[PDB]
């Protein structure tokens, strides 16, 4: 009824939307992995009379439910999607999107890693993001490659009209103890990558993590702290 939804409030298979700013929503879904249930976020950004989707809802059935929730709550078509790294919480559901007419995009690095791991593969490659600090425009957002962090390919997304920074899984929520699932992470480079984000987006007003509650710019410093301490 208004606060940001949490893992035990969303059955696996349902999707919630949360209005972040004018023309900006997050999507929240839950999924089982290795016998535990986790929430995860993505983003929806209005692009005129169309929508840009950032990240799937972590699976085919969740992503079908996402599209249905968008139709119910917003009623504009999703025409493009960007996946911010290669893991299933970001690309799982790309096949559903592709068959619903959505053009799916990711960096070449994400596409190669997704293919090598057996995850679903976005159709279109996003050039211009291969060096840390690179930024490109994509409809109503800026895509930024901060360097290796949670994964080597992780992208972040800024919505300049609303000063919304979507950090994806390179950014942790404030209740995060612990650096999340670090299987593919670069703990040594992660603080440097976060510092690049902090330098590039000093006017961010909302910061959305890949999992958990949005907050302000403090999420970035918190993430650096938790990664440094996990390493320690
Ligand atoms: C305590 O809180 C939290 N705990 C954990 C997470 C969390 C994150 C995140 O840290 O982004 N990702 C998760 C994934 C994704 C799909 N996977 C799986 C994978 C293992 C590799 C294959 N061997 C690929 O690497 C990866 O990230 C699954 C399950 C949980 C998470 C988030 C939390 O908030
Ligand atoms: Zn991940
Ligand atoms: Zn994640």
């Amino acid at each position: 009824s208004g606060e940001y939804p949490t893992v035990n409030e969303i059955p696996v298979g349902e999707v919630r939307l949360y209005q972040i700013a004018d023309g900006v929503w997050s999507h929240i879904a839950t999924q089982s992995f290795d016998g535990a249930v986790y929430p995860s976020n993505g983003l929806i950004v209005r692009d005129g009379d169309e929508l840009l989707l950032i990240d799937t809802a972590w699976g085919a059935k969740n992503t079908a439910a996402l599209l249905a929730e968008i139709e119910k709550q917003i009623g504009l078509p999703v025409t493009r999607a960007v996946s911010t790294h290669f893991h299933d919480d970001r690309v799982g559901g790309v096949d559903v999107l592709r068959a619903a007419g959505v053009a799916t995009y990711a960096s070449p690095s994400t596409r190669r890693l997704a293919e090598a791991e057996g995850n679903e593969i976005p159709t279109h490659s996003l050039e211009g993001l291969s060096s840390s600090g690179d930024a490109v425009r994509f409809g109503p957002v800026e895509l930024f490659y901060p360097g290796a962090a949670h994964s080597t390919d992780n992208l972040v997304v800024y919505v300049p009209s609303a000063n919304v920074l979507y950090g994806g899984c390179a950014v942790h929520e404030l209740s995060s103890t612990s650096a999340g699932n670090v299987a593919d992470a670069d703990l040594a480079e992660w603080p440097t990558s976060v510092e690049r984000i902090q330098k590039h987006y000093p006017e961010a007003e909302v910061v959305i993590p890949g999992h958990g509650l949005p907050g302000g710019l403090d999420l970035l410093q918190h993430t650096a702290n938790v990664v440094k301490a996990h390493k320690n």
